[PDB]
């Protein structure tokens, strides 16, 4: 995250970290068995790390957990991102409490202008890798249609939004693909691709979870 803050550990409960002997993308708590992150940060051998803060000390709360699945969306394509968000199954269910709890889908697609909180572990320069060990965010709100076309002209697709700052300083980045953008509770985008990180006028892009809600909901019903 460039240009955004220390959450405060555990203050973002739904928040996980893909290892595989390092963390390499987030991802989204959604009910005690099942994380949604994103098509691309797909692999095998992956570990599921909730309730993390600092990934490199284990401080308490963790709770690390093998994948027993991942289900990427059949119509994903990997040039283009189009569909760029994955199911993970965990092998055992995750206990819930404050510090370990899931977000919610959304019933409606939000709108611009809506504000919403993005976290991870990802980079927190522009120009040169810096990553940080506890979890950092960002306040962003959703850009119009015609900001976004107009910034990434023909590699929009109804399936993606934007959400950011024009000005640049602040964005997503490497290390938080994958992770969750959450607006008014509601977990409304997955961190899926960007010109660089936090450059002017190019804005991060996120898969509109709005879109698979019920994808997600019979994928989940029928694993
Ligand atoms: C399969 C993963 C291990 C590789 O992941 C990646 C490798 C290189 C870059 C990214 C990446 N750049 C990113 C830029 C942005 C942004 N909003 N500007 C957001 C997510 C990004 N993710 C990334 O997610
Ligand atoms: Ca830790
Ligand atoms: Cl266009």
């Amino acid at each position: 995250i460039v240009g955004g803050y220390t959450c405060g550990a555990n203050t973002v409960p739904y928040q996980v970290s893909l290892n595989s002997g390092y963390h390499f993308c987030g991802g989204s708590l959604i009910n005690s068995q099942w994380v949604v992150s994103a098509a691309h940060c797909y692999k095998s051998g992956i570990q599921v790390r909730l309730g993390e803060d600092n990934i490199n000390v284990v401080e308490g709360n963790e709770q690390f957990i093998s994948a027993s699945k991942s289900i990427v969306h059949p119509s994903y394509n990997s040039n283009t991102l189009n569909n760029d968000i994955m199911l993970i199954k965990l092998k055992s269910a995750a206990s819930l409490n404050s510090r370990v709890a899931s977000i919610s889908l959304p019933t409606s697609c939000a709108s611009a202008g809506t504000q919403c909180l993005i976290s991870g572990w990802g980079n927190t320069k522009s120009s040169g890798t810096s990553y940080p060990d506890v979890l950092k965010c960002l306040k962003a709100p959703i850009l119009s249609d015609s900001s976004c076309k107009s910034a990434y002209p023909g590699q929009i697709t109804s399936n993606m939004f934007c959400a950011g700052y024009l000005e640049g300083g602040k964005d997503s980045c490497q290390g938080d693909s994958g992770g969750p953008v959450v607006c008014s509770g509601k977990l409304q985008g997955i961190v899926s691709w960007g010109s660089g990180c936090a450059q002017k006028n190019k804005p991060g892009v996120y898969t509109k979870v709005c879109n698979y809600v019920s994808w997600i909901k019979q994928t989940i019903a029928s694993n």
